[PDB]
């Protein structure tokens, strides 16, 4: 011990497994906190004891940097992802295509579309950008079930509280209880990218060892298993 | 709706604002895709649904034309630009002069120079031509941080991943987080020029209306605001 990592909710499973393997191999305890990248960046700005931050978008890393909270010499883009629509496996929902013709109203059946809160959650921000580009936003905005992070959105679908949800490709890979039923075209939104950086003043030898591990082959194997792409 | 525009990454902000104003005034949706002009030209060759193409160089328009993908009767040079070196505003980098005496090695501090990939990105091609003419290319080529388009190069500097980058003058105008620290002499490279053309078979009345709008005073004011010169 002891390293404290703040990581985007979509990284929950990968980062837990990486922490477990790092403990086994290096004997260092890694304690992780998972929430929306917005929530995490704001906590770091306000003074949280995080050593490392991984965001699900460039936006919230840029925010933390602008607040002079990050060791910028350590910043780099670590992972990529896709944006998808999921439905429960028990659902009868057939696979559909996402484009400007998509009939969201018909697909929703009077139900709501689970999303990360588009006011701040990266998954919601990516979703809103895509839906605006596709001309679907005004139709969908009153039909949303916003959640506090992308895993809250995933949970609404897992729990059948919303028939469809917008989450990351990796979220479907991690979930026994939902399946991808549509994938957003990559040209419909900003590339989903995960920057990592050490928090300003926290780059000691132990933190550096874990940072390096995140860029190594053991971690890469785990990230790929969970549906992330390696930058 | 609906017009599809493929435009050089350097046109991102200008073309977004032009699309917004055109929608307001004409009620037509303009959907834009931004990437390196190389990437866009090759997508059009392979069969993309683009109606209009604006390249950041003559080279990639000539390429698209050679592949018989363009309505050549509509081709013309729309804009000009400059080539610059940017640094973050938080950098202590002083302004310098670009000529054959420039000490790039000293300026870089062991860091890398962000550029559009000089194998295909127009900003990289212009950069390589200038650096070769100035006698700096052999020194700099192993010190580059290539990016997939000029906005990727700009992002490396904005994010402090590279201390300096070669981008267009317009890119500095669009970016809160970098400033120009040197300007390439105009005689060091081919004039930065942006040709526009309608894609072969796509010149319907709606596309023609937007094409004409790009040559009008409303668009010209936006292009100038973003640092472009009007041809």
């Amino acid at each position: 011990g002891k390293i404290t990592v703040f990581a985007a909710a979509s990284l929950t499973n990968a980062m837990q497994d990486i922490a477990t393997q790092f403990k086994k191999e290096k004997g260092v305890d890694v304690v992780s906190s998972f929430a929306s990248s917005s929530t995490l960046a704001r906590q770091i700005e306000a003074g949280a004891p995080a050593d490392l931050f991984i965001s699900a978008d460039q936006k919230w890393m840029d925010y933390a940097v602008d607040k002079k909270a990050i060791d910028t010499a350590t910043r780099q883009t670590l992972l990529g992802n896709s944006l998808v629509v999921v439905a429960p496996k028990a659902s009868v929902q057939k696979d559909f295509t996402i484009d400007s013709k998509t009939n969201w109203t018909s697909l929703l059946n009077g139900g709501r579309l689970a999303v990360g809160d588009p006011e701040h959650v990266p998954a919601g921000i990516y979703a809103k950008e895509a839906l605006q580009k596709l001309g679907a936003w005004d139709t969908l905005s009153p039909k949303l079930a916003p959640a506090e992070d992308v895993r809250g959105a995933l949970a609404l679908v897992e729990r059948n509280e919303a028939p469809l949800g917008i989450v990351y490709g990796s979220d479907a890979v991690a979930s026994k209880g939902v399946k991808v039923v549509a994938t957003f075209p990559e040209d419909s939104h900003k590339k989903v990218e995960y920057p990592v950086a050490v928090v300003e003043g926290h780059n000691n030898a132990t933190v550096k060892a874990f940072y390096d591990y995140l860029k190594g082959p053991q971690a890469a194997e785990i990230f790929k298993r969970y549906g992330f792409t390696i930058k």
